[PDB]
RNA sequence: CCGACCCGUCUUGAAACACGGACCAAGGAGUCUAACACGUGCGCGAGUCGGGGGCUCGCACGAAAGCCGCCGUGGCGCAAUGAAGGUGAAGGCCGGCGCGCUCGCCGGCCGAGGUGGGAUCCCGAGGCCUCUCCAGUCCGCCGAGGGCGCACCACCGGCCCGUCUCGCCCGCCGCGCCGGGGAGGUGGAGCACGAGCGCACGUGUUAGGACCCGAAAGAUGGUGAACUAUGCCUGGGCAGGGCGAAGCCAGAGGAAACUCUGGUGGAGGUCCGUAGCGGUCCUGACGUGCAAAUCGGUCGUCCGACCUGGGUAUAGGGGCGAAAGACUAAUCGAACCAUCUAGUAGCUGGUUCCCUCCGAAGUUUCCCUCAGGAUAGCUGGCGCUCUCGCAGACCCGAGCCACGCAGUUUUAUCCGGUAAAGCGAAUGAUUAGAGGUCUUGGGGCCGAAACGAUCUCAACCUAUUCUCAAACUUUAAAUGGGUAAGAAGCCCGGCUCGCUGGCGUGGAGCCGGGCGUGGAAUGCGAGUGCCUAGUGGGCCACUUUUGGUAAGCAGAACUGGCGCUGCGGGAUGAACCGAACGCCGGGUUAAGGCGCCCGAUGCCGACGCUCAUCAGACCCCAGAAAAGGUGUUGGUUGAUAUAGACAGCAGGACGGUGGCCAUGGAAGUCGGAAUCCGCUAAGGAGUGUGUAACAACUCACCUGCCGAAUCAACUAGCCCUGAAAAUGGAU
RNA sequence: CUACGCCGCGACGAGUAGGAGGGCCGCUGCGGUGAGCCUUGAAGCCUAGGGCGCGGGCCCGGGUGGAGCCGCCGCAGGUGCAGAUCUUGGUGGUAGUAGCAAAUAUUCAAACGAGAACUUUGAAGGCCGAAGUGGAGAAGGGUUCCAUGUGAACAGCAGUUGA
RNA sequence: CGGCGGGUGUUGACGCGAUGUGAUUUCUGCCCAGUGCUCUGAAUGUCAAAGUGAAGAAAUUCAAUGAAGCGCGGGUAAACGGCGGGAGUAACUAUGACUCUCUUAAGGUAGCCAAAUGCCUCGUCAUCUAAUUAGUGACGCGCAUGAAGGAUGAACGAGAUUCCCACUGUCCCUACCUACUAUCCAGCGAAACCACAGCCAAGGGAACGGGCUUGGCGGAAUCAGCGGGGAAAGAAGACCCUG
RNA sequence: CAGGUGGGGAGUUUGACUGGGGCGGUACACCUGUCAAACGGUAACGCAGGUGUCCUAAGGCGAGCUCAGGGAGGACAGAAACCUCCCGUGGAGCAGAAGGGCAAAAGCUCGCUUGAUCUUGAUUUUCAGUACGAAUACAGACCGUGAAAGCGGGGCCUCACGAUCCUUCUGACCUUUUGGGUUUUAAGCAGGAGGUGUCAGAAAAGUUACCACAGGGAUAACUGGCUUGUGGCGGCCAAGCGUUCAUAGCGACGUCGCUUUUUGAUCCUUCGAUGUCGGCUCUUCCUAUCAUUGUGAAGCAGAAUUCACCAAGCGUUGGAUUGUUCACCCACUAAUAGGGAACGUGAGCUGGGUUUAGACCGUCGUGAGACAGGUUAGUUUUACCCUACUGAUGAUGUGUUGUUGCCAUGGUAAUCCUGCUCAGUACGAGAGGAACCGCAGGUUCAGACAUUUGGUGUAUGUGCUUGGCUGAGGAGCCAAUGGGGCGAAGCUACCAUCUGUGGGAUUAUGACUGAACGCCUCUAAGUCAGAAUCCCGCCCAGGCGGAACGAUACGGCAGCGCCGCGGAG
RNA sequence: GUCUACGGCCAUACCACCCUGAACGCGCCCGAUCUCGUCUGAUCUCGGAAGCUAAGCAGGGUCGGGCCUGGUUAGUACUUGGAUGGGAGACCGCCUGGGAAUACCGGGUGCUGUAGGCUU
């Protein structure tokens, strides 16, 4: 009839026999989310990166 | 001699008083097809595949093999996206031009962009050489740095299709409700120099009998009334007695009506009782029988709704029923036979060789789900991508020592509201006094008279005071949770922006350059993908904890264990304590032990405590409390004592006063108050006995004899009482 | 140095459900191969015989048997049993046990015969007691009827008797 | 299944068919609200198909009309069924003839009762006994009696119950006898059941052991009985739950 | 063809959780506080509650105010009508449950309004990191408000809700409508709505005692096990009762236990079955003792009674009613104590009760049917196995065999009452009224026995007798023992008769001597008496235990014993 | 040494009462034509400058309340980990680390940023 309802016994030991890994903190993340006004104007700013390369060289140089 | 319970199975737990198994032989259970998915092997490869057909002495093999190529039709792949109409995947640089207006017209090139990682490869200053040197010939190794960067990963761009928002151009044999193009978001199982196709094998899932055996049922078509049930037809049968209906005769009495008496007669779903038919009781016999319903005695009925043969009729959701769901061939709340059918089963049982390696879950979410699934988790297998190097042919290193990770600490830095604490702090609960002064508090005795007054009790206020809170809180731990401890960092410059804006502003991105003391300890090699079984009943212990009187009860948290685990110890035992296991020899231990069983104290072990006429004897754990003891042993506090304690033996224990109010005696003692004085050696106007009451005693108080220590109240060790159960018995 | 081989060093070893690997473990059949084995003795079976392997198992000796069988490389399965109140067959203990007890009852002598409680004959004692344990039919059976012979099996003891 | 098919029916209301109750005697009360059944269609509400009209280019849509049935209206309880409460009140108390109200479709009438029907209950009283949860008689606010079934009443009953006389081995309290067994023998000869087996106490353990631990102890092979155990056998529990 | 009727018939369904199921409840979808052990998460049919709504404002913005309460004042006016001042950290209000939050607020009052609108994505919460619901931050429109900064895409926050399929509506001068075109129609694309409350979402009434199957000890009914609330039995304190007097005998308020003979709680074993109540029969055990033996105490004068100790040896009965366990009554008695053993005991019985199928009544139900309501009728199977027990042969060893014995060990048995005398005695005012020794007998039990009495009787012994049969007499027989009278022997009956026993150590208790503790003291050392108890005797059996003693193998080759350490082995 | 405007932290800043205040300032104050609101020029808005520091405000004071920070409470309460420690239990002791809160007793009573004034 009746029966057990819950518990979390062995739970952790279950958890930890495969490690509890944290998120892989790679570099370059993903700009979901980020405010859609500033992303395309971020974009904007990446498009015309490609103007002022001769001045950049020059600065280098 | 030591060890040793019977296997299989379900189970948290089996040696179980849980089930199957008397024994032996033979048979006996994950198969085949189809379809997927992934992995592996093979061939060819932007293709691949003849499987259907055809051609080849038609055929021992050969029903094979070989070949087709204008037999590649076709399948799959090579293009996606949209419901669809439909549409449908190339960009980067140098420029001259409108106005290089965030854009329109062309050239020259190249051909899927860039950032950060990235095995490998390339260059490489400088080193390693011999008998030595000034001087260059050829190549080998190490090498700081630098370069091109595979696959793959993260990110940023770009392109195709759908759909929104904004907006301006372009095209024409149809100037249109025509067609095309742009920018910015967003939806797609896309593109971004293919990876598929065919065959084989393995695993997993599914449909099929589907691992094997197993229902109660449902449907179709037939066979039965030789038993029984009922109707009909035609036959057969039922001793002996009792009662005595109508009708009748005679005699008698009556005016009649009629009545009385004696016979006669022989009716009746009548009575006793054979045969027959039935079947009450013994709850008899028997109960592996004589018998799958019988036998003995006793019984019901026995001229009738009676018993019975044969012939007929009614057939299964039908019959037939004086009705019991009875009977319908030992079968009836729906017969029997065959078939559909190997029906289905989330349920039970079983499931066949060996060794090696790895090794669980009883938990999350959803489900007409709770004995089941899906899902995540836990498991295994297959790998792949990287890191340290692989060193000297024996030998011999010649500040700095890997990508990265962690059930851990340290150093910083946050987070919290439990334990505790608090209530003279809020919110609730709550005890008792104290001090104040207003009132529809009671009132208060002489206040009415202006309670002339002020006495008490209330309420109220004030300062205190006792006790509390899971659903209160000022304060507030321990344990705990997050983050950081660098090269993705730091610092210099420069460029882009349509975002932001006094500003060369802010922010973000991008491009170069320089910094290595690698910026705590300790340990460890990491990252990543695919497929995937079993499980999804748990239980126990320390501690925390809810319900309950409690429970070997029910429910949670943490860790460990049992399940899945043997071994040493606890005599015995799933969980306790120790410790985890290949087969052995030697040494040593753990926990536990060392009188004998039974290895080891057969030590000249140490110090004490304890006597039980129910002693005691080791985690879990297997039995006890309050309360007592002048048993004994310690300890605490206090008291008395040569100005003679204590204990014994012996005296006084009075006067007022036989004190007052209680009275019917209470005179010291049935009760209420107060505790005087003096004699002194002391005496309570009384600790008890008692007398009706007197009286007579005793005590506390003093004294005498006695001559050295003694007394009291507690306290806690062992022991004892408290302490009663059933077969004889358990450190 | 069978490179699918050989050699060295270090650490490690519990295991249900489950997963994987190896098997010079085992059964049956097919393609190859062993110029394999075999009537001078195959398979199978038995064995206080000798051994090998951790093991699954295997080899050899002895006996019995009397005609086929096996190793290796591949291939393919209706391929391995202790259980399923498993299927079929066989066999134990129980156990020379329960039992051969419903309806009164047999005895004597003789014959046949190897053999007599049971057959036959005679004598005796009983029973059914005419609603029979008598004499005849229907249904049903189908040769059981009758004579002779036998003593295998059957007649739950026996039989010289018998459906 | 079907045919103007068939049974009642070779029949015709003193007949067939369908029900209830159950001889005789005496009775069979009230309720048509409910559910049934039935009668009437009265203007009548609703009401399908078909048919009619209209709109439309047609599909189609709309409207008008309006069969049974249902609603509306009567009847019917020997149709199914049903048949109440609360207060006060008589010159001792106690009851309540009587009086108030609320309510129903009607409020259980005649009868009968601790009945085979009454919980409380072993009701109360009487009788039967020494003693009676039994029996009988009586009472009745009766949990929850009751009229096609109520109440009676001879005869009858393998029906249930109580008492009395007689009778007895039912018993006190057992004994003896007879037949057939059992028993022993000759012959013949099964079956059920069977993990292995079979002496106990306690312990622990799936919380009641034949096995294990600790102790008690243990002597071949057997016969006749026996019913304590083997949680004996017989059947995959019929109770309960789940599917 | 259409509508109605249609359990006559057909098919099917008749949720889940659940300290068994049902009834109850919803712990089934949500929300607050707690549990919850200071991150988060965390369960029970845990506790306290709430929800299926409400709101054109209670949404949005802006402005201006301050609330609850209290103190002091003012005509009617009072405890509460309005006006004024002061204090007022919120003690108010914010729709609702609760928690959090909020003061020139988020509250109150005004003014203007519709951001409760049109859109794409991302994210948080539950989470599998799926959906729904809800929510957060943005971005693009169109707006509202304010001077403006700003704020607003519902409600201050935590809840207030819903897939596929289908339907309905809205939008695109949109797509398709199948050879083409036009127009209706239909289909589609996007967004709302109609709902699944079992709230991740079937379309669903009963009954079965006539029942069935697969299973379940995952799960109740009976034993056992844990617990002991309840039951039962005790203890501690002593306010009181007890003519005075707490404790002779009791024990309020409190409090500590024991027991498993009550009833519960739980669900560990058993569902391929452990036969379920009571009675009968029979044995054993416990003591918390009713009687009896031995004692102590009393509010014990005697008698009776009461309390307590050692103590379970022995006994604890006959009946009416009821199925009863319990109960109650009658009567006897020394007493008529309480219990256990699978609520002992069904292959021991019985079957009255409960608890199958038939049937009647009452109540309930429309009905099938139901009822810890009443009533009546209702199959009780097997032992031959092992052990245990009861008896019966035997077995091992002493060379064989016999006689006579011993005793290890086991069993064990006696019990109670009455009458006479003591004795109308002690004691007592009286009423009443014992005891010790002794005597005579009985009860229950045990072991026998048959002289007597009784029973049996198939000596089938002897008469009598019925029916039949042998021709009759005589003699007999048959009738399953024909019937009956008397009856030997044997067996047998409290239905006759006989017999039934002695010590020891001691318990309780009462004492001696005697310290501890110059006194006392039954105790500490040492002593005494002491019983239905205990052990033994008497009695029953006699060990895989012994003793003493007897006889020990031919008339023929045949066996044996002792002496020899005699020999070879 | 102070003030004003705008603030940051938000009581060491608050609350009650008392004392002092030079110069600027801030205020109180005067008035309602205009702007604008009222039952009321009280508030709000506007136009002013006779008087006043009475009040706000600033500074100081109080054996002041509060608040802040210490000591004590106290290595107490509580607590991580350990034991075949004790005890019938309830609970308690020890080892290993951490470690509070009242009452009670002290000290303190705003600091400061930007801009602009006054103070010989
Ligand atoms: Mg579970
Ligand atoms: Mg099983
Ligand atoms: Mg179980
Ligand atoms: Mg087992
Ligand atoms: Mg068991
Ligand atoms: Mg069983
Ligand atoms: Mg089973
Ligand atoms: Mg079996
Ligand atoms: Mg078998
Ligand atoms: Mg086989
Ligand atoms: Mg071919
Ligand atoms: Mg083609
Ligand atoms: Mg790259
Ligand atoms: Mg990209
Ligand atoms: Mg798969
Ligand atoms: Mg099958
Ligand atoms: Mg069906
Ligand atoms: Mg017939
Ligand atoms: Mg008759
Ligand atoms: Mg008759
Ligand atoms: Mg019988
Ligand atoms: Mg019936
Ligand atoms: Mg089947
Ligand atoms: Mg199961
Ligand atoms: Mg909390
Ligand atoms: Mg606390
Ligand atoms: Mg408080
Ligand atoms: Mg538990
Ligand atoms: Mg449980
Ligand atoms: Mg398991
Ligand atoms: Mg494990
Ligand atoms: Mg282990
Ligand atoms: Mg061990
Ligand atoms: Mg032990
Ligand atoms: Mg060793
Ligand atoms: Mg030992
Ligand atoms: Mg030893
Ligand atoms: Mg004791
Ligand atoms: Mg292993
Ligand atoms: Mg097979
Ligand atoms: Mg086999
Ligand atoms: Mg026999
Ligand atoms: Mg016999
Ligand atoms: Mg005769
Ligand atoms: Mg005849
Ligand atoms: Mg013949
Ligand atoms: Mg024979
Ligand atoms: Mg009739
Ligand atoms: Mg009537
Ligand atoms: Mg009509
Ligand atoms: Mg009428
Ligand atoms: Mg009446
Ligand atoms: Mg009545
Ligand atoms: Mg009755
Ligand atoms: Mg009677
Ligand atoms: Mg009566
Ligand atoms: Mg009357
Ligand atoms: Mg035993
Ligand atoms: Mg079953
Ligand atoms: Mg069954
Ligand atoms: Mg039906
Ligand atoms: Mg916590
Ligand atoms: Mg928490
Ligand atoms: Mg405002
Ligand atoms: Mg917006
Ligand atoms: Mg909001
Ligand atoms: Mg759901
Ligand atoms: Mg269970
Ligand atoms: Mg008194
Ligand atoms: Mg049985
Ligand atoms: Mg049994
Ligand atoms: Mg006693
Ligand atoms: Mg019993
Ligand atoms: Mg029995
Ligand atoms: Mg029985
Ligand atoms: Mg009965
Ligand atoms: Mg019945
Ligand atoms: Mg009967
Ligand atoms: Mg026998
Ligand atoms: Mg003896
Ligand atoms: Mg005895
Ligand atoms: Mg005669
Ligand atoms: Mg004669
Ligand atoms: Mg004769
Ligand atoms: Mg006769
Ligand atoms: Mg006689
Ligand atoms: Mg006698
Ligand atoms: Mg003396
Ligand atoms: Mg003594
Ligand atoms: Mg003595
Ligand atoms: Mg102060
Ligand atoms: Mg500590």
């Amino acid at each position: 009839a009746k029966s057990k309802n819950h518990t979390t016994h062995n739970q952790s030991r279950k958890w930890h026999r495969n490690g509890i890994k944290k998120p892989r903190s790679q570099r370059y993340e993903s700009l979901k989310g980020v405010d859609p006004k500033f992303l395309r104007n971020m974009r904007f700013a990446k498009k015309h990166n490609k103007k002022g390369l001769k001045k950049m060289q020059a600065n280098n140089a």
